[PDB]
């Protein structure tokens, strides 16, 4: 059965709940971004409207067959209405095609759902900055002030510098990259034009990224593997033996792997500054893993939250267990004392 934090109030609507059935009640069933605990349960024999950015209804029409009958694209940053309630859609930075979701009310409440995102100072002048919001789904991901991570530009800077390096002092070296959903796709994209090399993938991956509108995309990516020098793998593959067996199906045109697992947070942030970041190495194979993180720092949501200053928050994450509820709204309190809401 639906959690009530995927339920909105006074609507037909939910939101990333195609795991439970039909819902009772439910005309409109809202997806956030493509990410699978979020879409679980959709595929082509789906029938009901689904609501969604332009770039998570290419990925339901050509990943999971969804027909297009079914499928409702939204544009963004653009007042829409959808069974009689005013609903926008707002970028979530966090991958591509993910969006927040406004819902102005028939009897006057405003709800910002933020599905996943990463909080950004830019998000205060979108449409938020034009009215009061009563109440906030909120992305709680990393809700605990121990988590702290670089800013995305500083990560791809040691990743691009990294890369350079390595391949410059060793001309036969392969990057490697690790990938198991969409997202972070500046990792790679990066490393591959300072290196002047497409990136090479399988097709499955290939058709993913094509549905995605990223500009130039067929100037940056391949599926012939031959003319590249960074590789996407599967996540799973990022380890010694996973890499060893790679390096023999290139059939000697390489002697060393670089690899990368973008994670989001781990342990080494509490101690280590990103220029500090080191490998673990076997032999002629060097894996480093970078925090790279598309969902907000402590600190980031923090400072989003404070300014918005809702009546209300309800967490979408680490709702599982009463040790994370009580911490989570012990932070809501001070935040809302300190900034005087
Ligand atoms: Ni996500």
């Amino acid at each position: 059965t639906c959690p009530f934090y995927k339920k909105i109030p006074g609507t037909g609507f939910t939101v990333d709940a195609f795991q439970y059935g039909v819902v009772e009640g439910c005309t409109a069933y809202f997806l956030t971004h493509f990410h699978s605990d979020h879409y679980a349960g959709l595929s082509k024999h789906f029938t009901f409207p689904v609501y969604c950015s332009e770039i998570t209804g290419n990925l339901l029409k050509n990943k999971l067959h969804v027909q297009e009958q079914y499928i409702h694209p939204l544009p963004l940053d653009t007042e829409c209405i959808v069974n009689g309630v005013k609903v926008v859609l707002l970028d979530a930075n966090h991958c591509p095609g993910a969006v927040m979701i406004l819902f102005y009310l028939p009897n006057g409440t405003v709800i910002l759902h933020t599905g996943d995102f990463r909080a950004d100072p830019s998000m205060e002048r979108s449409l938020l900055a034009d009215q009061k919001v009563h109440m906030l789904y909120l992305d709680t991901t990393y809700c605990s002030p121990e988590y702290t991570f670089p800013s995305q530009q500083e990560v791809i800077r040691f990743a691009i510098n990294t890369a350079f390096e390595a391949v410059t002092l060793n001309p036969h070296a392969l990057v490697v990259c690790g990938t198991y959903s969409i997202g972070k796709e500046k990792v790679f994209l990066a490393i591959a034009d300072v290196l002047g090399s497409k990136v090479g993938m399988s097709q499955e991956k290939y058709k993913t990224l094509q549905c995605l509108n990223i500009p130039e995309i067929n100037s940056l990516i391949t599926t012939d593997m031959c003319s590249s020098l960074v590789h996407l793998l599967p996540m799973m593959q990022i380890n010694f033996k996973g890499l060893q067996s790679h390096l023999k199906k290139c059939g000697g045109k390489y002697n060393q792997i670089l690899a990368f697992r973008p994670t989001g947070w781990t342990h080494s942030n509490k101690f280590t500054r990103i220029a500090d970041v080191i490998p673990q190495t076997k032999g002629n194979i060097s894996i480093y893993g970078i925090p790279y993180s598309e969902h907000s720092s402590y600190l980031e949501m923090k400072r989003f939250v404070q300014w918005l200053k809702p009546q209300k928050i309800i967490p979408t994450v680490n709702v599982g267990t009463w040790k994370s509820r009580s911490t989570m709204e012990k932070y809501f309190r001070e935040w809302k004392l300190e900034a005087g809401y």
